[PDB]
C-alpha cells in the first residue's frame, strides 16, 4: 500500500473500460487493465516461442512481463516490451491462447503478483472484475459499475462492428442475458449517462483522498 489505488469492477461492457481511461487521464495515474493482462501474456508466449502449454515455462514469462497500459484521448495503448501490440491483442488467436495460459494456478499466482507490482506513485487506476475484492482488497476508493442488458448489449455491439462483425442487437441480447466488494461504491450506468459517472467517480475519489 501507501500508493492510491482505485479499483473498478463490473460486468462486461458496463462501460469499465471508458471510466478506467477517461480518469487514468484525468488524474495522471498509472493504468491496470487485468482483462487485457492475460492476452498480453498469451502474445508475449507465442512471441518468445514459450511452450503455451507448460506451466513451468509461462510463470517466469509472467512475473517479469514487461507490460505497461497508456491511455491518449480515450485511446488504449498496450506496450509489449516497448511496441504497441494493442491491434494483436484483439484477435481470437490471442484469445485462445490466453485461455489455455490462465488455465494454470501456478501462472494465475505469478500473474497476481505482477498486476499488483502496478501500484506505484502517483496512484493505479484498475480495472477488471475481482481488483477490489481479491488483487487490492485494500484500496481506498472501490467502485462497482453496473448496467442494465441493453446498456452492455449495446456496447458489445459496438465493439465487434470494431473488429468488422455487424451483429443484430436482439441476438446479442440473447446472448448476454462478480461480487461487489463491501466497502464500494456503486455506480449504475443506465441510470447516469457515462459522462455522469465519470463526474461522480472522480468527485468521490477526490473526497476520499483530496479536497480541502
Amino acid at each position: 500500500a501507501i500508493a492510491p489505488v482505485i479499483t473498478i469492477d463490473g460486468p462486461s461492457g458496463a462501460g469499465k473500460g471508458t471510466l478506467c481511461k477517461a480518469m487514468a487521464e484525468a488524474l495522471q495515474w498509472h493504468l491496470l487493465d487485468s482483462g487485457a493482462i492475460y492476452r498480453v501474456l498469451a502474445l508475449a508466449a507465442l512471441h518468445h516461442h514459450v511452450d503455451v502449454a507448460s506451466e513451468d515455462a509461462l510463470v517466469p514469462l509472467a512475473s517479469h512481463l514487461d507490460v505497461r497500459f497508456v491511455s491518449t484521448n480515450g485511446n488504449l495503448e498496450v506496450i509489449l516490451e516497448g511496441e504497441d501490440v494493442s491491434g494483436e491483442i484483439r484477435t481470437q488467436e490471442v484469445a485462445n491462447a490466453a485461455s489455455q495460459v490462465a488455465a494454470f494456478p501456478r501462472v494465475r499466482e505469478a500473474l497476481l503478483r505482477r498486476q499488483r507490482a502496478f501500484r506505484e506513485l502517483p496512484g493505479l487506476i484498475a480495472d477488471g472484475r475481482d481488483m477490489g475484492t481479491v488483487v487490492f482488497p485494500d484500496a481506498p476508493v472501490k467502485i462497482f459499475l453496473d448496467a442494465s442488458s441493453e446498456e452492455r448489449a449495446h456496447r458489445r455491439m459496438l465493439q465487434l462492428q470494431e473488429k468488422g462483425f455487424s451483429v443484430n442487437f436482439e441476438r446479442l441480447l440473447a446472448e448476454i442475458k462478480l461480487v461487489p466488494a463491501a466497502d464500494a461504491l456503486v455506480l449504475d450506468s443506465t441510470t447516469l449517462s457515462i459522462e455522469q459517472v465519470i463526474e461522480k467517480a472522480l468527485q468521490y475519489a477526490r473526497q476520499k483522498l483530496a479536497l480541502a
